[PDB]
């Protein structure tokens, strides 16, 4: 049956242990999924020389996900877009296969706490029920900042799949795009 | 029928007009192809800081290419491996579908000049017939280095694609393991 995901409870990598323990309860309330058989979760860590606030105006982007993410032909969102939750977008992915498109509906949009998610609710592509949360959270000593980007999600495993199979890929997409996150915006930290 | 590549006459993406001219031979020589109807071709650029004997130490390593590469789950050539022409890797690709293995031929190694090559002889995957050239050149100004690596690749359009779809994903795939080996190789020379 099912199963609290444990995410909250070990440290992600890209994290080190204090930054986890600032993080503990922030993971927890957002980063916890009920999984079944056949769906398997993940959490991501990434460090970002960068302001929270320079990091959550590209996070909270959910018109233009290509700023920060790999293997997006385009990205629409038709006329009279608002940056509201039940919003939609139509995203072409670049897969290699014929030109799909994926349909993802904003669920979460926090510009206080700077917490925000989405699921894929149509599309023909490995990520079936595919839905994740993102959370920006900032850290400092001595004067010095940085911030911590959290990325988790929870995706079916397709028929046929292991789930190392579906979780190694997700992973790696995931962590693909959260570097590129802290380029994009270290890049729009360092020049102001 | 068939037709001639043309990457050797145009600036590719990534490199300045100055570093084409430097290489406009070499892009003829090694990164030419016949291609015919069903296929595609492309050349890739990436500037690297850092000597060229550094960015080659690593591109040569046909039995680690996860050194460089994203999403590879694991790479084997089996005990007596050589460095030599002909040997394979059997490499296998994190996909989101099924672990499946890319069987890989060593076709070209050349120490003094720098060019290596490699073709995908078997696999189940979206890159069938792939053959790739990359060769690693050197840059100088005013006593400051630098490397430039070419990478180009010729590889069938699967029935059902587009051109664009399958060149996009091929270009995204390999600019992505450029950017890796950009980093990979920097770091490798700011240590020393
Ligand atoms: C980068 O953004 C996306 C990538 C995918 C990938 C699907 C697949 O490769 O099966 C799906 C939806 C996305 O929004
Ligand atoms: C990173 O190295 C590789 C990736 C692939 C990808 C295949 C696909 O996604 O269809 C195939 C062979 C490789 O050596």
């Amino acid at each position: 049956l099912s199963t609290i995901t444990t995410h909250h409870l070990t440290v992600p990598p890209g994290l080190t242990p204090e930054e986890f323990q600032e993080l503990s309860s922030s993971i927890a309330e957002f980063h916890s999924y009920r999984i079944n058989p056949g769906q398997c979760s993940s959490l991501l860590a990434q460090r970002i020389h960068a302001p929270v606030e320079t990091v959550w105006t590209v996070v909270r982007r959910f018109d233009k996900p290509q700023t920060y993410k790999h293997f997006i032909k385009s990205c629409s969102v038709g006329e009279d877009f608002r940056m509201t939750v039940g919003s939609t977008r139509d995203v072409t992915v670049i897969s290699g296969l014929p030109a799909a498109t994926s349909t993802e509906r904003l669920d979460i949009l926090d510009d206080d706490r700077h917490v925000t998610g989405f699921s894929i609710i149509g599309g023909e592509h490995r990520l079936r029920n595919y839905r994740s949360v993102t959370t920006v959270h900032g850290f400092e000593r001595d004067g010095e900042i940085w911030t911590v980007v959290l990325e988790s999600y929870v995706v079916d495993v397709p028929e046929g799949n292991t789930e190392e199979d579906t979780r190694l890929f997700a992973d790696t997409v995931v962590k693909l795009n959260l570097q590129k996150l802290a380029s994009v915006t270290e890049t729009l930290a360092r020049e102001a």
